[PDB]
């Protein structure tokens, strides 16, 4: 018999109890992020800013609700303000300064198969939490992806439910669209990515629209000349074009190579050589 505490919007001013700052940290799909000082602590923390309304109440709801998985960025407090005569809902969120997860990669002197295997599962774990208590996120990316902290066993953590959405024999306890199906494929492009350093689908644009449509992609070598079938399998599984015939985050999270992370062979991948070499065309 679990329960946790339910959302209590604060009223007060919320400089009353926090320095704000104008230092941009991230941009979201509608509020920026600024950093802030608690006042009585000199600590640090996320603030991110929205005009409050009815698609922002679900983002702070939705939130809130995931805000207990440990793969999930904490929500600290969250205020209901006045700030030009407009109404607006703060979200006080922790500080994850160590950084977006493909820069932590990108910064170093080898990353390996392995290392690649427990960040999925992380990431895994997120979605599994989310789509567990029915909340597709619709919108994992790289740039949603941080770090606790820069301590090399810091947490990586997801954010940004600007786009999450709630989605409600298992078709007969209610219908519920592909909009997990969504998430199971960021996954899958983000695994991509992580074991060779570049994404599936390429630019050279009209033909990335197609490539992405069609689902040609190839794991062309040197940079995936060492890595498993059993791991391209599972990529391809989760980039399949047609949502219904794609992996589901149970099913992910029980493959081998998620499941046992230690399993996994160290061998070395490109990665993080490819991801300065390109840290231009990387926008
Ligand atoms: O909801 C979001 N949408 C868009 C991206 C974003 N970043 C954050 C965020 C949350 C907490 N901390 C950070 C953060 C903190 N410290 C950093 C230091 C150095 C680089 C990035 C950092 C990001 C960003 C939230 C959101």
């Amino acid at each position: 018999f679990h329960v946790k505490s339910g959302l209590q919007i604060k009223k007060n001013a919320i400089i009353d109890d926090y320095k704000v700052t104008s230092q941009v940290l991230g941009l979201g799909i509608n509020g920026k992020v600024l950093q802030i000082f608690n006042k009585r602590t000199q600590e640090k923390f996320a603030l991110k800013m929205l005009q409050d309304c009815p698609k922002a109440r679900r983002e702070v709801e939705l939130h809130w609700r995931a805000s207990q998985c440990p793969h999930i960025v904490r929500i600290v407090d969250v205020y209901e303000n006045l700030y030009a005569g407009r109404k607006c809902l703060l979200i006080v969120m922790e500080c994850l300064d160590g950084g977006e997860l493909f820069s932590r990669i990108q910064d170093r002197g080898a990353f390996t198969e392995r290392e690649a295997s427990e960040i999925m599962k992380s990431i895994g774990e997120a979605i599994q939490y989310l789509h567990s208590i029915n909340i597709a996120h619709r919108d994992v990316k790289p740039e949603n992806l941080l770090y606790t902290s820069k301590r090399p066993n810091a947490i990586l953590k997801l954010t940004d439910f600007g786009f999450a959405k709630e989605t409600t024999a298992p078709e007969v306890l209610g219908p519920e669209k592909y909009d997990k199906s969504c998430d199971m494929w960021s996954l899958g492009v983000i695994m991509y990515i992580l074991l060779c350093g570049y994404p599936p689908f390429y630019s050279n644009s009209p033909g990335m629209k197609t490539r992405i449509r069609m689902g040609q992609y190839e794991f062309p070598n040197p940079e995936w000349s060492e890595v498993s079938e059993e791991v391209k399998m599972l990529i391809r599984n989760l980039l399949k074009t047609e949502p219904t015939q794609r992996m589901t985050i149970t099913e992910f999270m029980n493959h081998p190579w998620i499941m046992q992370s230690t399993k996994v062979p160290q061998t070395p991948l490109h990665t993080s050589r490819v991801l300065k070499e390109d840290k231009e065309r990387w926008e």
